[PDB]
């Protein structure tokens, strides 16, 4: 069964999770809209969505992204979304600060833990509000639409759409964040044995969690099928500070508060 550390250790993430995160997005608001290497900085074409507003008052308005073509009109899309990582970021960055475990590291490396994790705890805080029918993110009164469904040779997506699969719990959901903001191999941390040993707990904490609560055939390898993902969530997160990296290299977009997540 669960001991009493380890329910102590899952309200103190519970509790944070509730706290800091908006599942409604209600506090997002007056964000952007759409009004050689390039080559290749048609990285752009994967991360390609429909986006559609309502209100509230009852009107809808929707957004379809062009194509790539001759070159520019494909960065009509590289405002709002930094923008919308930007309100994800500080979320992530408020659940981590309200994590007893947390503020009790030094300075320098929580900084470098949010620098490691941001993203990947966004990517989760986002598989929540996944419809995978529609192939959707809803964020409150904003939608992301996906434009073959078999292409899911976006690794993105096909995590996206494996994580949603599993049915996870919002104490699972929440874990995972733990396990992947407490990672000990991330660049720059000093307490590299804490943090190792708190990751461990999180994840102890995690494998009971599921014993006690899931004894269906359903949910059997359940636990490493989730370890597996967040290793892949590592993965696609270095991916994609890569590919972020160039778009803005040749195209600046990044908020301030991106530039400091990757060190700009
Ligand atoms: C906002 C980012 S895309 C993005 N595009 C850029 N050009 C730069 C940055 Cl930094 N981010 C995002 C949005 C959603 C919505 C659902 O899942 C998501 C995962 N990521």
């Amino acid at each position: 069964g669960l001991t009493e550390e380890q329910r102590m250790m899952i309200r103190e993430l519970m509790d944070a999770q509730m706290k800091t995160f908006d599942t409604t997005f209600s506090h997002f608001k007056n964000f952007r809209l759409p009004g050689k290497w390039s080559q290749v900085r048609k990285d752009l074409c994967s991360l390609k969505v429909s986006l559609q507003l309502r209100g509230e008052d009852g009107s809808v308005w929707n957004y379809k992204p062009p194509a790539d073509s001759g070159g520019k009109e494909i960065f009509s899309l590289l405002p709002h979304m930094a923008d919308m990582s930007t309100y994800m970021f500080k979320g992530i960055i408020s659940f981590a600060k309200v994590i007893s475990y947390f503020r009790d590291l030094p300075i320098e490396d929580q900084i470098s833990l949010l620098k490691g994790a941001a993203f990947e705890l966004c990517q989760l805080r986002f598989n929540t509000v996944f419809n995978a029918e529609t192939g959707t993110w809803e964020c409150g009164r904003l939608s992301y639409c996906l434009e073959f469904q078999q292409l899911l040779l976006e690794p993105m997506l096909k995590f996206h759409y494996m994580l949603k699969k599993l049915q996870l719990h919002e104490e699972e959901y929440v874990l995972m964040q733990a396990i992947s903001l407490f990672s000990p191999d991330r660049p720059g941390v000093l307490q590299h044995r804490v943090v190792d040993q708190l990751q461990e707990q999180f994840a102890i904490t995690l494998k009971s969690y599921i014993e006690c609560n899931r004894p269906q055939p359903a949910h059997r390898f359940l636990f490493l099928k989730i370890m597996a993902m967040l290793t892949e969530l590592r993965s696609i997160n270095a991916q994609h500070t890569q590919r972020l990296l160039r778009i803005q290299d040749i195209h600046p977009f990044a908020t301030p508060l991106m530039q400091e997540l990757f060190g700009i």
